[PDB]
C-alpha cells in the first residue's frame, strides 16, 4: 500500500487521483487517504503529489508511522474521490509546514 502523510493536510492538491488505476483515494475536508486493501502499489501517484506527501508503506518516515493506520481507518469512513479538483485555497502557504496532523478534520 502507498500512504498519504502529513504534508497533504491543508494542501490537498488532488493531482494523485489522476494517475490511480484503481481509484483507491478517499476524500476528507482537508486531506486524502489511500485505501490499503485496494491499492495495487503501482507507485504512480507518488511522483504526482506536489507536496511529496505519498510514501510506500515501507518507506513512511519513523515520525509519520501513525499515518499508515490513519489511512486505513479514514478510508473506511470517507467518500471515494476519482476526479482531480482545485487545491485548497491557501495550499502553498501550508505546503511544507511540519506538524499539520493537529489540523486534520474528520
Ligand atoms: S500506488 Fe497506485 S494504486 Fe496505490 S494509490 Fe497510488 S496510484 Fe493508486
Ligand atoms: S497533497 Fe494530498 S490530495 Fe494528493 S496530490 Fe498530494 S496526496
Amino acid at each position: 500500500a502507498f500512504v498519504v502523510t502529513d504534508n497533504c493536510i491543508k494542501c490537498k492538491y488532488t493531482d494523485c487521483v489522476e494517475v490511480c488505476p484503481v481509484d483507491c483515494f478517499y476524500e476528507g475536508p482537508n486531506f486524502l487517504v489511500i485505501d490499503p486493501d485496494e491499492c495495487i502499489d503501482c507507485a504512480l501517484c507518488e511522483p504526482e503529489c506536489p507536496a511529496q506527501a505519498i510514501f510506500s508503506e515501507d518507506e513512511v518516515p519513523e515520525d509519520m508511522q501513525e499515518f499508515i493506520q490513519l489511512n486505513a481507518e479514514l478510508a473506511e469512513v470517507w467518500p471515494n474521490i476519482t476526479e482531480k479538483k482545485d487545491p485548497l485555497p491557501d495550499a502553498e502557504d501550508w505546503d511544507g509546514v511540519k506538524g499539520k496532523l493537529q489540523h486534520l478534520e474528520r
